RNA sequence: CAGGUCUC
RNA sequence: AGAGACCU
């Protein structure tokens, strides 16, 4: 991805969008109790914790784009992809209005408790002022919708989240690029019944995990993957995309039955227009983050990209042996004979892509079940059953997450969901946990989940 | 002050 | 009808 103009919104037309700038975080009541280093991300220019300029390491991101057009291994790669796709008969026509802005069993109603974004946030506009859950009514949608359009620009915020200090120090704070509602709505109608489709089937034939649940999925990623493991780490793979994936996308999208009204959307994507502050600004490539489908369309390009490294970069490579789930970047893969990706980082350059090390090393070394790690998890065999598997949140990063609060009225509920992710690194680590918490008055407030109850209500998912 | 998934 | 966890 990569800028291709800025322009004052003087000559764009557009209004300005400048957001929050004082974080919510606050230090907690065991800020003290836990070690960290992270802090609230940079969200100001004048920032006093900041090394270098803020807007410039902002969009940073935007490293440029190297191809355009899809070579033959990522024509191969989308077929391939695209043929797997089909044994799940995804519905490719046009999802009801209704259905799109309310939801159906397998896709989520649109957020009724967040902007609207462009035009509607600047004038005022609620989305609970169009839409309504009880009445289900799409003629106030239809209107707004008739009435401003689409391929509306995005509205560029920074995220108000924990950081760590080399971020902070450097920069580089996440941007969110927040939709239209618009184009969320169409968006919505167009893909409504992929989402669902992917929704319902993490695993190995979406080859994504959108909608997994760890505590049960975990167990099922080794037999999905059999063979070697391998991985890797992307940097800022959202915006390091080139125009030449969403090509390979609507090459999956049409062989999969889409109509050109369906395909022509993905443009839309390529090619977006965004408001940060006074200022409006071209970005040509790069998935927007903020956008309907987000996840699962990086996903799917996650799995386009996959493939075409792995036949570009070996020869005799067997496309139908690969085995993989990706959850937006994130990925896991397996194959039945070693991969090196040393080599695949390389094509991976030419590709305009970024990959480094699973382990953050410096050398790519060996990934297997020990070291694994995916949604920032561990995999770890239990002690009495070993075919089912712990995926274990590293304490380091739960310890990062109770230092602080964004409302300490709901201390109970973030502590008992870092409960949930910390019983699975066992008993002696757990009571650890739970002992530090109890040290100090709130902590002693506080109804804790008891080790013994977790590991029996885990259990009972599998009934053994 | 965005799009999602998961869980209480 | 709320909350928290996690991913971008
Ligand atoms: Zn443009």
């Amino acid at each position: 991805g990569e800028i291709q103009w800025v322009k004052p919104n003087k000559e764009t037309g557009r209004l300005n969008i400048n957001g929050p700038t004082r974080t919510k975080l606050e230090p907690s009541v065991f800020h003290d109790v836990f070690e960290g280093n992270k802090e609230p991300a940079v969200l100001h220019s004048k920032d006093p914790r900041l090394e270098v300029d803020f807007e410039q390491a902002l969009f940073s991101k935007y490293v440029g784009n190297t191809l355009y057009e899809p070579d033959e291994y990522i024509k191969e790669a989308a077929l391939h992809y695209a043929n797997q796709l089909k044994q799940l008969d995804i519905d490719t026509s046009q999802m009801s209005m209704e259905e799109a802005c309310y939801g159906t069993e397998n896709l989520e109603a649109i957020d009724l408790h967040t902007s609207a974004g462009y035009p509607y946030s600047a004038l005022g506009i609620k989305k609970r002022d169009i839409l309504d859950s009880t009445t289900r009514d799409v003629s106030k949608m239809k209107f707004y919708m008739d009435k401003y359009g689409l391929d509306l620009p995005y509205s560029t915020y920074v995220k108000d989240e924990l950081r760590s200090i080399d971020k902070i120090k450097k920069g580089k704070s996440r941007l969110i690029e927040a939709s239209s509602l618009n184009d969320s709505v169409y968006l919505r109608m167009t893909f409504g019944h992929l989402y669902e489709t992917f929704h319902a089937n993490p695993g190995t034939v979406t080859g994504s995990a959108v909608g997994c649940n760890p505590d049960t999925f975990w167990s099922k990623l080794p037999i999905l993957l059999p063979g070697s493991l391998f991985a890797f780490d992307y940097s800022g793979y959202d915006a390091s995309l080139s125009p030449v994936w969403f090509r390979a996308l609507e090459l999956v999208l049409r062989e999969i039955g889409y109509s050109e009204e369906a395909v022509s959307l993905v443009e839309g994507i390529n090619h977006t227009h965004h408001v940060y502050r006074n200022k409006t600004y071209c970005v040509l490539g790069g998935m927007p983050s903020g956008m309907s489908g987000t996840s699962i369309f990086n996903s799917m390009i996650n799995n386009i990209i996959i493939r075409a490294l792995l036949i570009k970069t070996f020869k005799g490579i067997d496309l139908d042996e690969l085995n993989m789930v990706a959850y937006g970047d994130d990925v896991l893969a397996s194959y039945p004979f070693p991969i090196d990706c040393l080599e695949l980082a390389r094509t991976g350059k030419e590709y305009g892509l970024t990959m480094t090390p699973a382990d953050k090393s410096p050398c790519f070394n060996e990934v297997n079940w020990d070291n694994a790690t995916f949604l920032k998890r561990g995999f770890l065999p239990d002690e009495q059953f070993p075919f089912l598997i712990h995926p274990t949140m590293p304490m380091k990063e739960i310890h990062e997450s109770i230092r602080w609060t964004k409302d300490a009225r709901n201390t109970q509920d973030h502590v008992r969901s870092l409960c949930l992710l910390a019983w699975h690194n066992g008993k002696q680590e757990y009571e650890k946990f739970v002992s530090a918490i109890r040290s100090v008055p709130v902590g002693k407030a506080l109804a804790i989940p008891n080790y013994e109850n977790l590991r029996r209500n885990w259990l009972e998912l599998f009934h053994h």
